[PDB]
RNA sequence: AAGCUUGAGUCUCGUAGAGGGGGGUAGAAUUCCAGGUGUAGCGGUGAAAUGCGUAGAGAUCUGGAGGAAUACCGGUGGCGA
């Protein structure tokens, strides 16, 4: 209801799907996209424009709370990284700071070893 | 039968290391339990379904624990048969 200027941005992009959830850095959510809830299949999931979509989804949250100012943390290895901060930072937002948050085992417990065809 | 020493070894003073054994306890990440913010998806793939989803998931913030495995340093750098 009233205008606070400030939040911040949690993205995750992997090789099937992107995720995008905007909070106030309280840790409070107040909207979230996906590119598989754009409507996307398969190798197509994962794409930079199935991420660029969810993105402008995404840049029509918070309006009533008056958010322009932008932290960036971001997740995973998936194209999706990049389009949706490019998109939303077109979308009225301004960035101030951008950092990789990717939680990463440093090193155990055994070595990851799935899918052969 | 008796000398000699080069063979082999030890001692004085020093050199180096993820060698082994006994007993402690600490740096994080799967994951799950519990609450705030929050909403309809998440997971897989050439596609998918079983499965997890309003019984409020995934995402985020936080509190917490068992147990396995221990980034950087780390290298034409080392130890053990």
């Amino acid at each position: 209801r009233k205008q606070v200027s400030d939040g911040v941005a949690h993205i995750h992009a992997s090789f099937n799907n992107t995720i995008v959830t905007i909070t106030d850095r309280q840790g409070n959510a107040l909207g979230w996209a996906t590119a598989g809830g754009s409507g996307f299949r398969g190798s197509r999931k994962s794409t930079p424009f199935a991420a660029q979509v969810a993105a402008e989804r995404c840049a029509d949250a918070v309006k009533e709370y008056g958010i322009k100012n932008l932290e960036v943390m971001v997740k995973g290895p998936g194209p999706g990284r990049e389009s949706t901060i490019r998109a939303l930072n077109a979308a009225g937002f301004r960035i101030t700071n951008i950092t990789d948050v990717t939680p990463i085992p440093h090193n155990g417990c055994r070595p990851p070893k799935k899918r052969r065809v």
